[PDB]
């Protein structure tokens, strides 16, 4: 009669790498780290993006006439922009702030245009004008949401302007101020020279002074546009004046819904999908913990990092046991037959072999590995992780300075989960080998010297041992006394 | 006769976290958090901090009418101020580079105004100007330690004014331009139109003209005043020069002590006690490596981690149960003088013992790794806290995400490395009493005979020296030989 | 007829550190920080780096007379300069947007020099201006590289200029403004009163105004000029207009090369040597991952760490035998392994090793070694960055940031480095307790467990048995007769 310990084995081919040890085939492993997208762009929640195009953020919001799709504009979930957008300022000029203004509209999710003033309202100025680097259809034309103000008749008088915030949340309001190349344009559009444009309101105080200088042609033109814009609070007023060179606003824009966004640079469209996490290459539908598609990612997304494979050991190492001959317990290698768990037995006694498997030791182990593997998943925290920023050509110190920044914490991260990958198997593989030495120890301890110990896992009995003697032997409730003296007899 | 080896047991409750199991009870344990303060602002290093009260920085540097009792201040620590104060500006206006003004000021712990330029010198102007958004008693005042400079009679002549630093420190210079509502305020208060304010050390060049516009009312006056600063440096000169709208100084913040201070947001009042660590709901008194009340700390404080709880397992796994059984029935509750140790039961007596050596030497092991992971801490001196204005929101989101991140990093360091100590910790107690058995065993040979509950069973009889050796490490095996060979056959 | 199971020792005095225990003596121990530098300035991959010396980069890009050595400068790798150089703007002044120069310094590596508005055009002004800030021989002088303009007789007529890059690359100009001290200085030198400097390019619009004003005197002058800059790019042209105050550039730097480069702030000398990282104490030539020696490096270089010392424990504990086995001690007369045996027979006694057991442990231990080093990533690193003096909130924020990270990196290091220690150090124990048990199963109840580590048998066992008990090819059938005769 024998019984004899052993392990499980079977047919996987799954692999994976510990501190001392590399590429060691496992029975069953957990990919915690996925490298796949649907390569498309889809609907957030089911409110789908906007859509920019061709068109930029400054185009959009000044009323460029290739941006006629934009002038009104449902709720939208991110901002969807080129990297080389084509129809922006289509009069050459700058923007004040833009970086700051993009920043902003990362947390809108909608806007409300209120006509603040109104046109007609300039009784005593021209409203109607424009320029050919703006064209449609030919005949010159200009931005769709700003109001171009020259002389009437041979005089411009003081323009005056204001607006009282009644709508109901903060208004974003763009003003600009225009730079000519040459005395007679400022002579022939405002009929003097030495012009003001002043700004005021609460917290804000601006004038400025318009430049005419000969420049080089942007667009067919030597002149210039200089754009500024500012967040007026509720219950709040501001004041236009100028003398000349004044490029009024018709409308504002109030802030309607506030939340979490993005602008994505993509060269893409939009495909009629659902997703709920969002890169520039396609969406991801997952539930592990991270992922290596794309470090910029809108929605609650896996954490980012630069691995190429992530698996973590749950289950036994795979060494297979290579004459009608006694089977072998542990010390050879892994046994095929037990199917019902990791640790088990196997018995030859007169009614027939057979294999089992012991339910507590097995129930242990794998409560131990799930809490492992709930633990290294679940303290991580998970967040909005927009971390689109735009800095300007003046601002290389910043932008080298949030670079370093996040690469540094994506380093120390993927540092972190290597090695907690690496000393996590280790230690589960480790783990199992003490799981089965105790299990052996435990039945040579309660079997005592009834037994003979073979030298590869087996034991050897003494006496007849029938079934139940074979289950009080797996359940630990054998009756050492009971046979000492049988055993005592044939043992010498 | 017979010996066992066992570990000992007690009646506590404290509970571990293991990176296998969850809740295991242990004998003893050292919490390495600390999640109480006493609630109220005190002073640090026995030095009280500045209560602004409802005034800003502004209004204390600028002197505003109703903030009269800052007007000379001793040495503080640390600056306690509201987040919208009343007391600021009194006329409506800005200052530029009010952040950096503010974040020089963390690191300077006491001020003394000097009497630059008196309002005396200034014999060719009115200097007794003022206004009733700056009011006392109903009639109009002006900020203590700013001069209005108006027309006298129906002249304004070009105003100079030169200083030269010769305090023996660095100091600080403010100045202010004004910017009227319509040309009649501007041609009753200084007779011309096109004016400018001039100001120039070795290392500035600044002009400034203002600007004339109507805009809404704040505090009832359309008119804004535009304030500056600069730092002179020692044996520096400043000169002054204005054809109108200028708002010049009077006095001069002398930098008479540095060191380390910042500038706390809170709405309390200064009370009576003692500090090392100040948070704004409460001072910390503690010696542990980490804590969980408020990020912004001032002073020499344990890092912050977003932690409920991290206790470290010094002692053993608390199994209750135990003729007598040994260690794998369970733990003894009667070995109250050690952590493993020994139960005889001889014919003289039975009793308990403990191992000194494996003792001590756990003891030690778990002396340095507790150590170890405490005494591994940098803590220096760190008043984390920044502003930013309203067109540097970029540069907020950025300081917000590295504090933000490197917060993440520490508690996921922290709270893994306690995970992974206390399992070490606690297959390091195993270890040892197993050891301890094999060893008695290795010694004890075939003159006795396993039980498989830990204890030994002895075959001959053994009187206490015989117990003392075998729990000396002196067991004769030779001279038992023959008495024990005869009875086991 | 005895066999023993025991490890290696021998006479050296390493030490190493652990989570449990420290100054723990091993038999090999692997020092993988290094703090010792060649202590010159050598030459960065065979290229010799830029040595300014006395003068600053404004001085060096302006044309300071005490700077003429540095107006033909070869290529270089990295450049040298004085935390405070003596020989900068010589006129009083100041240079807008100077750290973002000093940044974009920091990715070029020739700056080729194109004459862009030669000083002979301007026929209707006097472009032979000077002062005795700048004077060389007593004489006064001025920046070799840029030109004043004045009056001729008694007109200032309005300047213009216009360049067209057409020399394959990105170029830097250069160009000011001179703010006076009174009103009879500018009429002295401009003839009119109100004036401006206008400077256009195709995405740049900048109007500039002097200022008159007294001012305190620096280098004997009561007057300033200030200075900007402008990355002009490929095909486009940019336009200088003047009233009066302007100082006009002759030169532009074209970019040439570009790469990794860098500013240290030393105050010697290069010196004729080779090496591929730099620090501003001296030079590294190693193979080790860590390195302590500063934290500013240009080159291929190490990580850097606030460690005095961080050892890899490779081998065994050291404890010399005061024949027993491992219970007691370590065995030295083993000089061919880590594990093994010995053996006493009638033949003669002699010690041996094993070579499966130690194998795996070196090829274990390379491995722990190798992944602890190989994991850690290393690349060009601009660390230095340079910030005005309304730019301290900037400045604290950079300086934390480098200093977290460098802190949870040394963290990290000693973790690492202390609980691989312990790793190891029970590691080799339960190898050699693995063999011990290894050899007890095979071996069964043939012999006598001596408690010290080694077995003494029951039969007589002889060479051939003594190779079969080692290679793990016992019989026990074949001895099973004679061993249990003996034993009764
Ligand atoms: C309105 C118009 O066509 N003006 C042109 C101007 O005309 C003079 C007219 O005002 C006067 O009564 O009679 C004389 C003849 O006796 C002229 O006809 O003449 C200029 C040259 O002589 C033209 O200059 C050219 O303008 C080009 C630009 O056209 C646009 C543009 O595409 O930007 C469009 C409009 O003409 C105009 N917008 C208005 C008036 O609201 C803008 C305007 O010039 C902006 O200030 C841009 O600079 O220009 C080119 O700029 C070309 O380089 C220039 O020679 C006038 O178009
Ligand atoms: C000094 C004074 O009372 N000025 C008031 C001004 O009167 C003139 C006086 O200077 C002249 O000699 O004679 C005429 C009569 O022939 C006036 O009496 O009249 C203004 C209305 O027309 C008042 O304007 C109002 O000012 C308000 C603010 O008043 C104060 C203030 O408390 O801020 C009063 C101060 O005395 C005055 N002067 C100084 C030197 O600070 C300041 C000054 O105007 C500031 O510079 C304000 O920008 O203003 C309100 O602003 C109100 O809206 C306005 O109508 C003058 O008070
Ligand atoms: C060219 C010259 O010698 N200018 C000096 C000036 O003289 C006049 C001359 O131009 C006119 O035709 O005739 C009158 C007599 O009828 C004068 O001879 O007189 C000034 C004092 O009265 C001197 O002033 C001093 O200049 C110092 C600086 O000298 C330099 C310098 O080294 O920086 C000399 C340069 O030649 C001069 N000119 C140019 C074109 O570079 C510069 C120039 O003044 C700078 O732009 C200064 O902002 O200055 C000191 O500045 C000292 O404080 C001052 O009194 C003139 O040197
Ligand atoms: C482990 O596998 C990888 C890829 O399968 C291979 O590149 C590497 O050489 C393997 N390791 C060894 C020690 O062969
Ligand atoms: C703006 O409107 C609100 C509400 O109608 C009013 O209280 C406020 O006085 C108005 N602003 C001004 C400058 O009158
Ligand atoms: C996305 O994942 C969910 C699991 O929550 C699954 O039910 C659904 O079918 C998946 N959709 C696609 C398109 O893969
Ligand atoms: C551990 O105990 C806490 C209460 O002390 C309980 O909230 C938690 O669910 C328990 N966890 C497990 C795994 O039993
Ligand atoms: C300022 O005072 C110091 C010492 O009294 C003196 O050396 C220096 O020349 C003075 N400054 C000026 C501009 O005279
Ligand atoms: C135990 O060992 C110590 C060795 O220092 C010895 O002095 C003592 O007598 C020993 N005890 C007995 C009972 O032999
Ligand atoms: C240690 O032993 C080696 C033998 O290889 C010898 O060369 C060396 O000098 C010895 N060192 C000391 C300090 O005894
Ligand atoms: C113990 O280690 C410390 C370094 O932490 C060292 O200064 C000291 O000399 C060492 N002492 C011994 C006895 O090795
Ligand atoms: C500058 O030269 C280029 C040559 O490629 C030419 O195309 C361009 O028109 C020139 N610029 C101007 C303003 O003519
Ligand atoms: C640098 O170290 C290497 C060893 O890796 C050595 O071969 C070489 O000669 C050394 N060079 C110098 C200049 O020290
Ligand atoms: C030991 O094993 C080797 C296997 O490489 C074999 O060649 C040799 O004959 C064996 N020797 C004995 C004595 O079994």
């Amino acid at each position: 009669d024998q019984i004899c310990i052993g392990y499980h084995a079977n047919n996987s081919t799954e692999t994976v790498d510990t501190i001392l040890e590399r590429n060691v085939t496992v029975t069953h492993a957990k990919d915690i780290l996925e490298k796949t997208h649907n390569g498309k762009l889809c609907k957030l929640n089911g409110i789908p993006p906007l859509e920019l195009g061709d068109c930029s953020i400054a185009g959009w919001l000044l009323g460029n006439p290739e941006c006629d799709r934009l002038l009104s504009v449902p709720e939208w979930s991110y901002i969807m922009e080129k990297e080389n957008p084509r129809d922006g300022l289509c009069y050459p000029g700058s923007f004040n702030d833009y970086e700051e203004l993009k920043h902003l509209l990362s947390s809108v999710k909608h806007f409300e245009k209120v006509k603040i003033l109104p046109k007609d309202r300039w009784t005593q100025h021209t409203t109607t004008g424009g320029s050919r680097a703006c064209a449609v259809s030919g005949e010159p034309s200009f931005f769709r949401n700003m109001v171009w103000l020259t002389k009437k008749g041979s005089n411009y008088p003081v323009a005056k302007g204001s607006y009282n915030n009644t709508s109901g949340e903060q208004m974003l309001i763009i003003w600009g101020v225009h730079h000519p190349n040459d005395e007679t344009e400022q002579r022939t559009l405002y009929q003097n020279v030495g012009t003001y444009v002043s700004v005021g309101t609460s917290t804000l105080n601006k004038r400025s002074t318009p430049d005419i200088a000969t420049r080089p042609k942007v667009n067919g033109l030597g002149s210039r546009m200089e754009f500024s814009w500012t967040l007026l609070d509720m219950w709040d007023t501001i004041n236009f004046e100028s003398t000349g060179n004044l490029i009024a606003p018709e409308y504002g824009f109030k802030i309607s819904k506030r939340g979490s966004s993005g602008i994505m640079k993509t060269e893409g469209t939009l495909e009629n999908c659902e997703t709920k996490c969002q890169t520039p290459l396609g969406a991801i539908n997952t539930t592990l913990p991270f992922h290596n598609v794309h470090p910029l990612t809108i929605g609650e997304c896996p954490k980012y990092v630069k691995s190429e494979k992530l698996v973590l050991a749950t289950g036994l190492r795979n060494v297979p046991q290579i004459l009608f001959g006694a089977i072998a317990g542990f010390i050879e290698g892994g046994w095929q037959g037990m199917v019902d768990g990791w640790y088990g037995y196997h018995h030859s006694n007169d009614q027939g072999s057979g294999y089992a498997a012991d339910k507590e030791s097995t129930q242990k182990a794998f409560d131990g590995i799930t809490n492992k593997v709930n633990s290294v998943i679940e303290k991580m925290n998970t967040q909005f992780e927009a971390v689109g920023k735009e800095f300007s050509n003046l601002e290389r110190r910043l932008e080298n300075l949030n670079k370093k920044m996040e690469d540094g914490f994506l380093d120390v991260w993927t540092y972190n989960a290597e090695l907690l990958v690496l000393m996590e198997n280790e230690r589960t593989l480790d783990f199992h080998d003490s799981n089965v030495k105790n299990l052996y120890d435990k039945v040579r301890m309660q079997l005592r010297d009834n037994v003979k110990e073979l030298g590869n896992g087996c034991f050897e009995f003494y006496h007849k041992c029938d079934d139940e003697c074979m289950n009080s032997v797996k359940n630990g409730t054998y009756d050492y006394p009971k046979y000492e003296e049988e055993s005592k007899l044939n043992r010498n």
